């Protein structure tokens, strides 16, 4: 028993990080068989962060002018390209340390863990969702950029994130690992809107879950719902819309605890209706959303990797 | 900027877990150099639970009776020695990727990383306190005896905590790494009281230090208090007394943010008798004490191993 904000355990993900210098500008790279994944932004100055015109930069750059060091290895850079707002530059050694792994654009709403790393070297790591509009809430200081989100599925790792910037508002931004950035976001310096955000519901539901399979069980009611009446509470909260495939993917969890997803659905209308009056569930005083139902099912039955 | 519970990077620690068997008994091990340390359980079956004999149990053990395994790599064991509540069993082979480490006991009130494992597999980390009555609020399932508790400094991992057990009350108890219990716990399937339990104030106000330095800074207010004045309101809600060591440990953070510790107390005093009035503070509803001065200040500035 017991329920915590959990990530992946990172060693797969560490033995990947290397030091990627352009010039006098560095940050981290992701080095997987013979290619590091980097942000572009790499190849700016501060001077070109405010408009930088990338293809411009990175014509005035040869292989020679990245520096890639992988603890105090130095790797010789053979090949560059950029796709997106991605730097690939190949290598002559391919990462002896190079985990199974994927590639994958993650949903709004998914978690993920991220291995927060400055100068190639790992400083720690935290568990944290894709928020619905496309940010994330993360623990990032200059030099974190090409820092990586991922999942753990037994032996294969896949990355989702690759981290590129801070926005003036305090919550972060970044790309898939083919870098196309998550939401409306570019790579400059500049106020850039992200869009009104809303709570994940169904990860509530799930956490609400969790919450019952550990005991705390206070807030069930006598009470259920309909989707459409449920779906009026959530837009008046700024929720996202529950959805028949969101009840599909709680069902698991209703089996397990013998509770309707709907007769959850209104213990949680009667806590946003009501809120907590000074108590507590799982440790927490809000509704915490950064908990999938596939995550609270995999903590509550200790799968490992 | 933000701030998260962030976890050491995991894997250094990975490395050194095995599975140990004993009959039909499993749980994790740490294979350190040619020893690998269990919780002495291993050699009990359910029914011994309730009240262990370990001394006679351990008798009918030889060195071949105890099974390791790490990864598909089976370990020959050469010797067996039982150290307060941990086995050590010594194997013919030193684990060729046993960190630089050290045995530590921590103190309550300090912070580490918990890598939760089953079956010599490692499934998550998560960062916790070593609460004031020497439990941890963790999350752990039957399998998970023998995960670790460790902090990380540049290359060397100090452990400080090896699982045991769950009380009846859902909370969590261990040893450090020589086999001693913290807190007033036996290793024995009974109702154990582990008494009442303080918030750690020199982490709450560490906390709100960092809050202000991410720039939640709602709850400074045009007070401030002495030590004394200060300890009367920490008596009244259950937190530990405030001395000059803990306000001299919290100079760093009150030299960066330019607000003197007796004033932040005031803040602190304030946020006790009148609550938070539906606000929140570095995303809680509630005041947070799982991170030390140490830990606000790695975050904030960004250290890496
Ligand atoms: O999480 C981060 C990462 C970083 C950031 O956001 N940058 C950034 C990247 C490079 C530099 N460089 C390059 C050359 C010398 C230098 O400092 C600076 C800032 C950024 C800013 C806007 C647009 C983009 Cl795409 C990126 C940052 C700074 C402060 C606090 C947090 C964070
Ligand atoms: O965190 C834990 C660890 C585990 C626990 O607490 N055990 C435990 C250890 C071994 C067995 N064994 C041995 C033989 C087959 C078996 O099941 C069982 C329970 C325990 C109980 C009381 C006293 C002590 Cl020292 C230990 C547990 C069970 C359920 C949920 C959570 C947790
Ligand atoms: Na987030
Ligand atoms: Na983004
Ligand atoms: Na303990």
């Amino acid at each position: 028993s017991g329920f915590r904000k959990m990530a992946f355990p990172s060693g797969k993900v560490e033995g990947c990080m290397v030091q990627v210098t352009c010039g006098t500008t560095t940050l981290n790279g992701l080095w997987l068989d013979d290619v590091v994944y980097c942000p572009r932004h790499v190849i700016c100055t501060s001077e070109d962060m405010l408009n930088p015109n990338y293809e411009d930069l990175l014509i005035r750059k040869s292989n020679h002018n990245f520096l890639v060091q992988a603890g105090n290895v130095q790797l010789r850079v053979i090949g560059h390209s950029m796709q997106n707002c991605v730097l690939k530059l190949k290598v002559d050694t391919a990462n002896p340390k190079t985990p199974k792994y994927k590639f994958v654009r993650i949903q709004p709403g998914q978690t993920f863990s991220v291995l927060a790393c400055y100068n190639g070297s790992p400083s720690g790591v935290y568990q944290c969702a894709m928020r619905p509009n496309f940010t994330i809430k993360g623990s990032f200081l200059n030099g974190s950029c090409g820092s990586v989100g991922f999942n753990i599925d037994y032996d294969c790792v896949s990355f989702c994130y690759m981290h590129h910037m801070e926005l003036p508002t305090g919550v972060h931004a970044g790309t898939d690992l083919e870098g196309n950035f998550y939401g409306p976001f570019v790579d400059r310096q500049t106020a850039q809107a992200a869009g009104t955000d809303t709570t994940i519901t169904v990860n509530v539901l799930a956490w609400l879950y969790a919450a019952v399979i550990n005991g705390d069980r206070w807030f069930l009611n006598r009470f259920t719902t309909t989707l459409n009446d449920f779906n009026l509470v959530a837009m008046k909260y700024n929720y996202e819309p529950l959805t028949q495939d969101h009840v599909d993917i709680l069902g698991p969890l209703s089996a397990q605890t013998g509770i309707a997803v709907l007769d959850m659905c209104a213990s949680l209308k009667e806590l946003l209706q009501n809120g907590m009056n000074g108590r507590t569930i799982l440790g927490s005083a809000l509704l915490e959303d950064e908990f999938t139902p596939f995550d609270v099912v995999r903590q509550c039955s200790g799968v490992t990797f």
